This record gives structure tokens, sequence and C-alpha cells, in this order.
């Protein structure tokens, strides 16, 4: 039930000049990814896997958005909660997929930058959709990040990243939590997005000077909530509330990452149909439990490297993401 997809990144400059031989092969049509475990294109053994969708190195941000993100966003507009995880070793594309980058030399405005990822495209589209038709709506974003089991708010511009938020159980709706003091920044229009994203970027920079390998060891949860009061061409009015969570997990390669360890153990119990699911054993799984066997539509995008040097890690990632497919929620 949970939809899982694989994105393989292309070789980098340094890999090209070294005559890199990709040990990975993608077949979008057949929804298959193949990896050369033994070695040698003349003769070799390989490992094969099937997923809901597969994307090779030739895949651009726009293909990713039109294919996975557009449909899930439409659901969010309908009043549903959706989450999308990015999983994989550091250097494979988790941040590139989730956030995106800027093209060199100020070649494009942020809303037309082909290298832009899911977050900016989504915030830009929400306004692109609801504005067109007749819909009164409010957009609020939030960026919660977990490092060594401590919560941080990377969007609040009146407190630095030394102040870790506190987390409690929500007495109202069970299996839900309350993060004290987390900031919800309202986005009044498309032309207010970039700066808010710039804000988080800069705080993210101070977090990195303060915490070791911060960009590799932390989990970021960027949430976008949409309050809608749609008024049909007739005169009806729908009050819908949709929430989309975009998670850039900490690098899966292998001190300890309690949330990462716990996430793996939660998937295990969900697919093994084990009664006790260890949600409470980490901050991430308590924050996102409804995304794991709950009433939320969730998608996992596992990013892999083509380089033969990451064969062992490419296998763990694929194997890890293939098991997730058996998870059922809603
Ligand atoms: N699909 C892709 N297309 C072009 N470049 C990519 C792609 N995926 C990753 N890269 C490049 O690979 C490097 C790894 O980036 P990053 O997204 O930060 O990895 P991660 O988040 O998995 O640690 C970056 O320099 C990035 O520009
Ligand atoms: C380069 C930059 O400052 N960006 N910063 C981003 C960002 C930072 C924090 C939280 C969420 C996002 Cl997503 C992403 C990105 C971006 C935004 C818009 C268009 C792009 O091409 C890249
Ligand atoms: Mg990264």
């Amino acid at each position: 039930n949970i939809q899982v997809v694989v994105r393989c990144r292309p070789f980098n400059l340094a890999e090209r000049k070294a005559s890199a031989h990709s040990i990975v092969e993608c077949d979008p049509v057949r929804k298959e990814v193949s990896v050369r475990t033994g070695g040698l294109a003349d003769k070799s053994s390989r490992k094969t896997y099937t997923f809901d969708m597969v994307f090779g190195a030739s895949t651009k941000q726009i293909d990713v958005y039109r294919s996975v993100v557009c449909p899930i966003l439409d659901e969010v507009i309908m009043g549903y909660n959706c989450t999308i995880f990015a999983y994989g070793q550091t250097g494979t594309g988790k941040t590139f997929t989730m956030e995106g980058e800027r093209s060199p030399n100020e070649e494009y405005t942020w809303e037309e930058d082909p290298l832009a990822g899911i977050i900016p495209r989504t915030l830009h589209q929400i306004f692109e959709k609801l504005t067109d038709n007749g819909t009164e709506f409010s957009v609020k974003v939030s960026l919660l990040e977990i490092y060594n089991e401590e919560l941080f708010d990377l969007l609040n511009p009146s407190s630095d990243v030394s102040e870790r938020l506190q987390m409690f159980d929500d007495p109202r709706n069970k299996r839900g939590v309350i993060i004290k003091g987390l900031e919800e920044i309202t986005v009044h229009n498309k032309d207010e997005v970039y700066q808010i994203l710039e804000k988080g970027a800069a705080k993210r920079t101070t977090a990195a000077t303060l915490m070791n390998a911060y960009s590799s060891r932390s989990h970021s949860v960027f949430s976008v909530t949409i309050h809608m009061k749609e008024t049909t061409i007739d005169g009806e009015e729908l009050v819908k509330i949709g929430k989309l969570n975009l998670v850039d997990l900490a690098g899966s390669e292998n001190n300890i990452n309690q949330s990462l360890l716990t996430l793996g153990r939660v998937i295990t119990a969900l697919v093994e149909r084990t009664p006790h699911v260890p949600y409470r054993e980490s901050k991430l799984t308590r924050i996102l439990q409804d995304s794991l066997g709950g009433r939320t539509r969730t998608s996992i995008i596992a990013t892999i490297s083509p380089a033969s040097l990451n064969l062992e890690e490419t296998l763990s990632t694929l194997e890890y993401a293939h098991r997730a497919k058996n998870i059922l929620n809603k």
C-alpha cells in the first residue's frame, strides 16, 4: 500500500573523468532497478528489484514532480494528510530531490529554476492551483529538524538554533504529539516563499557550525498546511484542511541515530505484522507515526548512487525500500 520509488543520480564531474562504469540499470517502463553485484559487463551476476516507480539518472526535477508530487498534492488539496520520505546514503540525492538547488550565475528566478526540488515547486503550485479557481485559503509552513534526539526550529527568526523545543503527548487526539513553541509561518503569497526558504537555509548554516555533520546526521520535517474554504461555481463551500510533510531523512549509511534506528524497527514490525510497533522509541517516529501505518498517504523516495564504490550501501537502501512496500496504512 505505501508507495515506494527509486531515484538514481547521475555521475558527477569527478566520476566522469575517471571513466565510471555504472553498476546500476533502471527500467521505468518495467518499474525495475538492476544492480551488478559480481562485476564485469562481459559476464556478471546481478540483483533485481521492482518498485511502484523507478527513475534513472536522466530524470530531471520536473519529471519527479509531475510523476510523484503532483498527484499527492492534489490529494492534500482534497483535505488529506500526505507525507513523502527521502531515504538513502549521504551523497545520493535526498536533499536534491526534496529541496533542489539553484542554477549557477543567477540564470533563473527561483520559480523557474529547473534544478528546484519538491518543496519550492509545491509551495509555488499551491498558489498556482487554489488562486485560479475560487478558493479562500491560508498557507502555513514549518521546518522541524531532529539532531541527536533534540528538536530544532529552523524557521523562527527570533531564537537561535541552540534552543531545543520540547515535545509532549497530545491529550486530545491519541498517537499525536505537541511540539512546544514550534513556529508556523504563514505564507501570504508565492512571492513570499523564497525568502522564507532563504531564512531556513541561513539558520541551517549556523546549525551546521554548531552540530557535527549536521546535514548528514539530521532529519528535517518541512510541513505545509493548507486551510481551504472552496466555493463552487454554484454556491457550496468546502472547508478542507490538508497537510503535507516532506521529510529529508538522515543519511542511511553505516555515534547512533536513535530516530533512524527506530524508523527501521517500526517498518519491520509493520510489515512483519507484529502487534507492538516501537513508535515511542524515538522523536521522529512519534512525530510521524500517522505516516507509518496510520491514516496518512505516504511515499518513500529512495535515492541511490550509480558508482560501484557504493554497491554495499546501494544494496542496503534498495533492500530497505523494498520491504517498506509491504507496509499498509489508512
Ligand atoms: N538527480 C540529480 N541530478 C543532478 N545532480 C544530482 C542529483 N542527485 C544528486 N546530485 C548531486 O549529488 C550531490 C549529492 O547531493 P545531495 O542532494 O546533497 O545528497 P544527499 O542529500 O543524499 O546527501 C550534489 O552535489 C548534487 O548536486
Ligand atoms: C537554493 C536555496 O536557497 N534553496 N533553499 C531551499 C530550502 C531551504 C530550507 C528548507 C526548505 C528548502 Cl526547499 C531550497 C532551495 C531552492 C528554492 C527555490 C528554487 C530553487 O531552485 C532552489
Ligand atoms: Mg543532504
